Formats: structure tokens, C-alpha cells, sequence
């Protein structure tokens, strides 16, 4: 676990917004889990909506503060996590995941290869794989840090941002697999 690092950031309760989902995405019913359906549904249009990314956010975003979350990747061999701003464009194709883009994202492809989704990207090296993902956030700071959540070992901090914008926890899956991403629960 963390030690004087709780306490200084405080646990926020994320929920998955349904409203911003690709059509591809399925968010439980209790909003903590997603997972990519073989073929999209049909819905309208939707300012909210990501119509490109296959992303949702969290309901809630952040403009001030230090805040912690929890993300289960268990054994999903394809997953990116991270923040984004309020106003990412969520409407136009190809839109490359970057913090120029309004994303601080990182994660996993093909079971093995972990990034951190800078430009160009910074190839992790990871002892063990992680299960859960530790989220520090500190706005003020412009600090936004990835740990392993159960050893509490950092895997990765990004360049300092000067963040102007809200910020949304964000979350993207690629592949269909059948394990979910999960939101773990706050104590």
C-alpha cells in the first residue's frame, strides 16, 4: 500500500458516465465496470458521446486539488487509463491520444507491452504485471502519477502539465476480451 500518500490525496468515488461511452462500450449497471461489445450499438447523437476513441469517462471531473482512484485491469490484455480534459475533441477520427490532445493516459497492449501514452511514447518496463492501477492526480501540481495499486510500487509519472481545463478520468479499451476494466471502491 501508500503511507502519508493517502492523507494527502483524497479517494475520489469514480462512476462511469454511459452518456460519453462509445457505442462499442458497455457500462455496468452499477457504473464501476466496462467492456467492449462485440458490435456497436445504435444511439443518437450526443454532444457527450465519444463517437471515435472507444473511451468513457467518469461522471465527475477535476479542477482543483489531489485525488486518488483505483482501477482493476486484472488480466485484460489491452487497456489505456488516465485523465483527459473536459474539451478533448470527441467527434473527429484519428485523433492520436497525447497530453497535446488533451490526454495523460497509460496501459497495456498485446498482454506485454506497457506505455506511457506521451509523443512520441515512453516504453515501461514492468517487473510484474499489475493488477490494480493507483491514480494520483494533484491538479495544482500539474502532477498525474500511475502506481501499482497492491504493492504500491510507482510504475510511472508523466512530464509535468500545466493543466487549464477540467479534467475527466478517462478509460479506453480496444479489444474484445473477457475481462472487464473495473473502478475499485474507495476504502
Amino acid at each position: 500500500y501508500h503511507e502519508w500518500k493517502m492523507a494527502l490525496f483524497k479517494p475520489a468515488d469514480v462512476i462511469l458516465d454511459p452518456d460519453t461511452a462509445n457505442a462499442i462500450l458497455l457500462v455496468s449497471e452499477d457504473q464501476r465496470s466496462v467492456q467492449r461489445a462485440e458490435e456497436p450499438r445504435d444511439l443518437p447523437d450526443n454532444p457527450e458521446r465519444f463517437e471515435w476513441h472507444y473511451c468513457v469517462l467518469g461522471c465527475e471531473n477535476f479542477t482543483s486539488g489531489r485525488h486518488y482512484w483505483e482501477v482493476e485491469v486484472g488480466d485484460r490484455k489491452e487497456w489505456h487509463i488516465g485523465v483527459c480534459s473536459k474539451n478533448v475533441e470527441r467527434k473527429k477520427g484519428w485523433v492520436k491520444m497525447t497530453p497535446e490532445n488533451g490526454y495523460w493516459t497509460m496501459g497495456l497492449t498485446d498482454g506485454n507491452k506497457y506505455r506511457a501514452l506521451t509523443e512520441p511514447r515512453t516504453n515501461l518496463k514492468l517487473p510484474e504485471p499489475p493488477r490494480k492501477v493507483g491514480i494520483f492526480l494533484d491538479y495544482e501540481t500539474g502532477e498525474i502519477s500511475f502506481y501499482n495499486a497492491t504493492d504500491g510500487s510507482h510504475i510511472y509519472t508523466f512530464p509535468h502539465a500545466s493543466f487549464s481545463e477540467p479534467l475527466y478520468p478517462v478509460f479506453r479499451i480496444l479489444t474484445l476480451e473477457p475481462t472487464a476494466l473495473t473502478i475499485c471502491p474507495i476504502p
